[PDB]
């Protein structure tokens, strides 16, 4: 094309010798090209911080349940009629009493598989990402230096959830397991290189079992650490002594547990991977993952007991299952968009329009389609409040699956001096008042954010505007969805992941 | 001899009362009378049984 | 002698501090009366001990 540099390759060969491959993790000053800038001072942008960790903060779900005729109320009489027609004899259960268990048995999984991350996390290292492993520990709300100094007590802690959690029986055949073990206990790059950055999946809250007596039966939040709260071994094993403190040495649920084993077989159980002091975690690319993070879409803040929601009492995200309530069915609608406040968090209305799909190439299996709509959630309604007064503004949505995302995490690394690790939640919506601080920070989210590659679409509101910005994210071949498509497929994976392969 | 300590249910001897209790009670299919603590305190008391037995028979085997 | 520039955890004197005690600690089994960084000052003090020796022996060879 040239031939010049065919006839001196070596000026060709030695000009462009640039050192590439910058190592991930720390901070970068780029200098100045004019010398003079130094008297312009915040003008001129000589920083450059790239972050490595995005965690999904989600929470897992049943699916929504107004009735009986709800998938997880119909899944609860298939699994029952399965088990109850293995185990024939005098039960002491219904059917809502063993789908609740299967629930608690969920999130007994999903904190083992938490910790076993920790742990697996904390023997990551590479050169050309300082973010492994620190990063990873505080993005799970562990203190890193814990783990590293007390290492065969958080082996033995793990270690014996893994014997305690293993004891009971769950049906490996309910994709529901599967799917959770799956987000959980994985590391997952944005791209195939080797400086990649690092999706997690991290539960919110886990599901607290209560036995109500008479009353029936109550799957309660328990909330986990979020990131920076430097937790120890101690405070883990409160989480779980908390957990399965109604559990473990109960007549109920071991006969509930013997009848699942005698129902679906030893082969057929749900498994807990162990730790050995050699089990490494990796990080892989998987781009069914990704789609689902593209097109994730974040709720708020779990609503509890103790939160203080002016207009909207009793709105407190339960599991609850009462005989004399709804007919004894598994009843669970939680009420989304709120923030953990007081205040009216504005930026939830730009949730307000129709989603947007964004899928990359031209051809989408329908299984594709499935599985990148796992984490969308769309609002339809406002939630009516109780009163003339009404401070948040709470929403109804038409259905979700099996997980809703409550916020996401990004560590990246500070650019000022010392360059630790800055912390940073947000939704998909994000609200910019009108002050001088927080348009560049905005900006040094916003491009935080597009380092991440499939990352999910933000929606970007101002104060003085008074106007919220669409779909902050590069589009493909994309496709607009509605609240009734979304809702059918939301129904199609909820009973796609409870469904149990049945002799009756 | 002792059960270990036991505060609660999440005990080590509760847990393994359920255990054992879940094994028995699904070879034995029918109406069960008893409970998981009632087999594990047969349990426990078959074991003092054992130890005295081994007891009085070191002291025939002693006397040789 | 330096350990190289240290402000924070990510320096690599504090990546070799871990690296090490979880090597004398964790996989060997040591006393739990120190962290990694008593370990790491330990493992600096012996190099100004090995430079001393090296500097009185080159005074030794050099005045022959």
């Amino acid at each position: 094309d040239v031939a010049w540099y065919a006839r001196y390759p070596h000026i060709l060969e030695e000009a462009t010798r640039l050192p590439f491959a910058y190592p991930i993790g720390q901070y970068y000053d780029t200098g100045y090209s004019v010398a003079s800038a130094t008297e312009w001072s915040k003008y001129v942008d000589t920083s450059l911080t790239i972050p490595g960790v995005m965690c999904v903060n989600f929470t897992p779900t049943p699916g929504e349940s107004y009735n009986k005729n709800s998938p997880i109320n119909i899944a609860a009489q298939n699994v029952y009629t399965y088990v109850r027609h293995m185990n024939s004899g005098h039960a002491n259960y219904e059917q809502a009493d063993l789908m609740m268990y299967l629930l608690a048995m969920d999130s007994l999984y999903i904190f083992h598989s938490y910790v076993r991350k920790i742990l697996a996390i904390s023997k990551l290292y590479t050169p050309v990402n300082k973010y492994f492993p620190r990063a990873l520990l505080v993005a799970l709300g562990v203190d890193p230096e814990d783990v590293f100094a007390n290492q065969a007590q958080w082996e033995y802690f793990v270690n014996m959830v893994a014997y305690r959690a293993g004891a009971f029986a769950a049906p490996a055949s309910m994709t529901y397991y599967e799917r959770h073990a799956w987000m959980s206990n994985g590391l997952y790059v944005d791209q195939d290189v080797t400086r990649a950055q690092i999706y997690m999946f991290k539960p919110t809250m886990l599901w607290k079992y209560e036995n109500l007596g008479t009353t029936g039966t109550k799957l309660v939040p328990l909330m986990m650490p979020k990131a920076g709260d430097n937790r120890k071994l101690v405070d883990f094993q409160v989480l779980f002594n908390n957990l399965v403190s109604t559990m473990l040495g109960d007549e109920d649920f071991g006969i509930m547990s013997g009848d699942v084993f005698k129902a679906f077989g030893a082969d057929g159980l749900v498994k807990l991977l162990a730790v050995d002091s050699t089990t490494m975690t990796l990080p892989t690319y998987d781009p069914l993952i990704l789609a689902q993070i593209h097109s994730a879409r974040a709720v708020g803040a779990p609503i509890l007991e103790t939160s203080t929601l002016t207009g909207f009492p009793g709105r407190q995200w339960q599991i609850t299952q009462n005989p004399d309530v709804n007919n004894g069915a598994i009843i669970f609608h939680p009420s989304f968009g709120y923030d953990g406040q007081d205040h009216e968090e504005l930026s939830f209305r730009a949730m307000c329009s129709n989603m947007i799909l964004n899928l990359p190439g031209e051809a989408h299996s329908a299984e594709m389609i499935i599985e990148a709509t796992r984490l969308a959630t769309m609002f339809q309604v406002k939630a009516v409040p109780a009163g003339d007064t009404s401070k948040p503004v709470l929403y109804l949505p038409n259905g979700f699956g099996t997980e809703v995302v409550n916020d996401y995490t990004m560590i990246s690394v500070d650019k000022a001096t010392p360059h630790d690790l800055t912390i940073h939640t947000f939704f998909n919506n994000i609200l910019v008042p009108n002050a001088k601080e927080n348009y560049v920070a905005n900006l040094e989210l916003l491009n935080n954010i597009i380092q991440f590659d499939w990352a999910p679409q933000l929606y970007l509101t101002y104060g003085i505007a008074q106007e919220s910005f669409g779909p902050f994210a590069q589009l493909n071949d994309w496709t607009i969805l509605t609240g009734e498509t979304l809702a059918r497929m939301h129904e199609v994976c909820v009973t796609s992941m409870f469904d149990v392969p049945q002799m009756g």
